[PDB]
DNA sequence: GACCATCCCT
DNA sequence: AGGAATGGTCA
């Protein structure tokens, strides 16, 4: 039943090969500094696995994981390298990686192990890691005869399953994007997170201060005015208060009871004093719970940083995701909440945080793939977009353009941009259906470019099966064909969309890896720290910001050559929070 | 341990 | 259109 392998006790001149599949096994999900428990190999002389501890000790072992002209192919190598980063330990060379492969040949099939990327070639001689680790509680390494078996049968999987994925691959015009792209990107993000970002701490520590100090004194005012105590963050025990006992209007039902949210307490607000002290205790809440007390439970003591992981194989897309602490989505938009950003910082002394971001990427996108004329000209003008576009859907001039006139051209465009339908803008400008149409009607006229890559994208998604990036991303949508509107509608608005979002993911992450190419170039010390999906934000020296002003947004813009110019704005502060 | 509902970002 | 983290809940 079992594979044949060598379990090595020592580390021999045949498996050092040039080319290998290697497996370096690190169970912990958070990888930051995180213990290796196995290692094996497999290649031409045979499969061998080596316990960390005797091979990482090994110059020469030690000597082929950094070895460039020694290729190795592998399951999620950036988990790998980040776990021997922090050993002291580079780890070169790895010229396939699996785990990104499957990704994208197809990013709905959740490939999170080498069994999931493994059936989805009939390949069935290795386990799902939660099979051989358990879960939650129960997770736990095994003992050495069981991990070694698993262990070979993963590299053996790799060593077996390569060749047929990069034909595949091929067949989809996708060698390059693996090779080019994701793989060089998989190094860059792996040198990202290592690094980290700063946290200033007692800064962190005294807001967390004072907004005990705020919900204390809303807290207890809730109270006043509901003429009770109860569990404020209860969906069910605030309901009661709310619709019961002082008998506020129900304006939604959520799946399990009444609607709480935002958008339903806002409206609800004339009525009882309540309602403006409730939202003001959630917006003090989320604060406190995910980016005060969540944050700080993340720095690690030692460096007073935080590393965050990028998945870069998860999203449906092509953007990536970061976790734990999550840092695509620190707060900016109200003031409030943009002051947290005060606590992150840079590294050393006399160094500067650079932000640059994309402006209007995504309908820069549209500009290009729907070669809308109207659209495009608007670029070639760097005109407001919004404004530009209540202009022409209102038949007004610039001075006739009002705030409001304004803020719902924008709703338009991104209902455009998501392919919303009449109904999800409806409720998004908070009104109907009927005249939710007008506006889209009156848009198509506008840009009937537009109009016609809706029609054309759904069409080629529902004849092809999957629609396409611009560097080749696919996503499948057999949803497509559906007969259920729901779901048909909904794939539909993927066939829209996903081409748009999926293109300005590709874009930054050329950028990212042109930007990388440079900063080595120009001997520059900057380093780039996190990517906020149309945002470089990078830490360098006093000294290099002048530089990086005109370095950064060249790069950026020239990522790639659309009809319509790219367009980088940037700035740069003490903090993060002054990056603005 | 999973779900839910709520909220934060692009 | 894509994501992630939290407290509550009931299990």
């Amino acid at each position: 039943a079992k594979m044949a392998f060598t379990l090595a006790d020592r580390v021999t001149e045949e498996m050092l090969a040039d080319k290998a599949a290697l497996v370096v096994e690190v169970v912990e999900e958070n990888y930051h500094d995180a213990p290796i428990v196995g290692i094996a190999v497999v290649n031409e002389h045979g499969r061998f696995f080596l316990r960390p501890e005797t091979a990482l000790a090994d110059p020469q072992f030690v000597a082929w994981l950094g070895d460039e002209t020694k290729k190795k192919s592998m399951f999620d190598s950036k988990r790998a390298a980040v776990a021997l980063k922090w050993k002291g330990i580079e780890l070169c060379g790895v010229s396939f990686d699996l785990l990104l492969a499957a990704y994208l040949l197809d990013p709905a099939q959740g490939v999170d192990d080498v069994a999931a990327a493994a059936k989805m070639k009939q390949y069935e001689a290795v386990r799902p890691d939660e099979a051989v680790y358990g879960k939650g509680a129960k997770r736990a390494v095994p003992d050495e005869p069981v991990l070694a078996e698993h262990l070979v049968r993963k590299a053996a999987a790799i060593w077996a399953l390569e060749r047929p994925f990069l034909d595949e691959l091929r067949r989809n015009e996708q060698d390059r994007l693996l090779v080019e792209l994701e793989q060089p990107l998989s190094s860059i993000l792996a040198e990202m997170e290592f690094a980290g970002v700063k946290v200033d701490t007692k800064r962190l520590e005294q807001m967390g201060e004072e907004l005990a100090e705020q919900l204390r004194t809303v807290e207890q005012r809730i109270y006043e005015l509901a003429g009770q105590e109860f569990n404020i963050n209860s969906p069910k025990q605030l309901g009661v208060i709310l619709f019961e006992k002082l008998q506020l209007p129900v304006l939604k039902k959520s799946k399990t009871g009444y609607s709480t949210s935002a958008d339903v307490l806002e409206k609800l607000a004339p009525y009882h004093e309540i309602v403006e002290n409730i939202l003001h205790y959630r917006q003090l809440g989320k604060l406190q719970s995910t980016y005060i007390e969540g944050l700080l439970k993340v720095v690690r003591p030692d460096t007073k940083k935080v590393h965050t992981i990028f998945n870069q194989a998860l999203t449906q897309t092509g953007r990536l995701s970061s976790t734990e602490p999550n840092l695509q989505n620190i707060p900016i938009r109200l003031e409030e909440g943009r002051k947290i950003r005060q606590a992150f910082v840079p590294s050393e002394s006399d160094w500067l945080i650079f932000a640059a971001d994309y402006s209007q990427i995504e309908l820069r996108v549209l500009a290009h793939i729907a070669e809308d004329d109207n659209l495009m000209e608007a670029f070639r003008r760097d005109l407001d977009i919004h404004t530009k576009t209540a202009m022409d859907i209102f038949q007004v001039s610039e001075d006739e353009v009002t705030p409001n006139m304004r803020r719902q051209a924008k709703a338009v465009n991104f209902g455009i941009v998501y392919g919303i339908s009449d109904y999800g803008l409806a409720q998004n400008l908070n009104i109907s259906r009927k005249e939710a149409a007008e506006f889209i009607e009156r848009y198509f006229e506008s840009f009937p470019g537009v109009k016609r890559y809706m029609e054309n994208i759904v069409q080629e998604a529902k004849q092809k099966g999957y629609v396409t990036t611009l560097l080749h991303r696919r996503r499948y949508l057999p949803d497509i064909t559906s007969r259920n509107f729901n779901v048909r509608s909904f794939a539909e608005r993927m066939a829209m969309n996903t081409p748009i979002q999926g293109s300005a993911a590709d874009i930054i992450k050329k950028a990212m890896i042109d930007l990388n190419a440079r900063l080595k170039e120009e001997r520059l010390q900057a380093r780039l720290l996190l990517q906020v999906h149309d945002e470089l934000i990078l830490e360098a020296p006093k000294e290099e910001m002048e530089r990086l002003c005109r370095l950064v947004p060249e790069v950026m813009e020239q990522a790639v050559t659309l009809r319509v110019p790219l367009k980088v704005d940037y700035h740069y502060g003490s903090t993060w929070y002054d990056a603005k």
